[PDB]
DNA sequence: TTTTTTTTTTTTTTTTTTTTTTTTTTT
């Protein structure tokens, strides 16, 4: 699922910018087991969406 | 090269405090 949406991104940002087409992507919450330091919370399908995204 | 994923489950009692009020003559 992190891949898909990984090559996903790739082809979309240049696509979208080009048309001027907003995307709004809704994503759920999920815990991160064993975690002493930090938030436990976390986003599904991997780490492609945080970077390319310009609002969060 | 290429990329994360997702919570689990309650445990166990502690300690006493303080007195109120008279009643009735017998030859």
């Amino acid at each position: 699922a992190a891949r898909m949406m990984s090559q996903a991104m790739r082809k979309l940002a240049g696509n979208l910018k080009q048309s001027n087409t907003l995307l709004i992507f809704i994503n759920q919450i999920r815990m991160k087991i064993g975690v002493m330091f930090g938030n436990p919370e976390t986003t599904t399908g991997g780490n492609a969406l945080k970077f390319y995204a310009s609002v969060r």
